[PDB]
C-alpha cells in the first residue's frame, strides 16, 4: 500500500489558483472555470499525500503546507502574513512551509516582484518558488520538495 500518509494543506485567498495547483499535481488537469491523493516515491519510500484545499480539523495532522498568492494581485501576497499567522497557531512548529507565487506565466501582469517575495520568505524562513498551474511551471517539483523536506525531517 504505502509507507507514509503525509497530509498537506493549501491556503491562500480566493482565486489564487489553489484548486488548479491541486488538479495539476494530482491529475495533470487544469480547469479554466476537499482532499486529493497522489502517491509518489520520495527517496525510495512510497508516500501517499492527502492534499487539502479550502478549521481545526482542516489543519490538524498537516505535515506540510503551501502558502499560495497570486503574482498579479499584490493584495493576495500582503495577506500571506495573516495566513501564516493562522497556519502557525494550528500546526506543529516544524511543518514544512512553501510560499508559492502562482500564475507566473502572466509575466507582464506581475504585481509582486520575486525579490520582494524571496525577502519575506527568508525572513519567515519559508521555501519559495513561483509556479504556473496553467502550463505546469514548477507545480510538480514544488510538491516533491515539500514532501522531500518532510521525509528528510522524519529520518
Ligand atoms: N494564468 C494563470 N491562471 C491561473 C493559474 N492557476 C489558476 N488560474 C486562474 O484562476 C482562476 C481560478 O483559480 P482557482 O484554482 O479556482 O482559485 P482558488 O480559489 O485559489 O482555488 C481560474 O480561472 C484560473 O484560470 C495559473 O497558473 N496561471
Ligand atoms: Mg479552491
Amino acid at each position: 500500500m504505502y509507507d507514509y500518509l503525509f497530509k498537506l494543506v493549501l491556503i491562500g485567498d480566493s482565486g489564487v489558483g489553489k484548486s488548479n495547483l491541486l488538479s495539476r499535481f494530482t491529475k495533470n488537469e487544469f480547469n479554466l472555470e476537499e482532499f486529493a491523493t497522489k502517491t509518489t516515491k520520495v527517496e525510495g519510500k512510497v508516500v501517499k499525500a492527502q492534499i487539502w484545499d479550502t478549521t481545526s480539523a482542516y489543519y490538524r495532522g498537516a505535515v506540510g503546507a503551501l502558502l499560495i498568492y497570486d503574482v498579479t494581485r499584490h493584495a493576495t501576497f500582503e495577506n500571506a502574513a495573516r495566513w501564516l499567522r493562522e497556519l502557525r497557531g494550528h500546526t506543529d512548529p516544524n511543518i514544512v512551509v512553501m510560499l508559492i507565487g502562482n500564475k507566473c506565466d502572466l509575466r507582464h501582469l506581475v504585481a509582486v516582484k520575486t525579490e520582494e517575495a524571496k525577502a519575506f520568505a527568508e525572513r519567515e524562513s519559508l521555501y519559495f518558488m513561483e509556479t504556473s498551474a496553467l502550463d505546469a511551471t514548477n507545480v510538480e517539483n514544488a510538491f516533491t520538495e515539500v514532501l522531500t523536506q518532510i521525509h528528510k525531517i522524519v529520518s
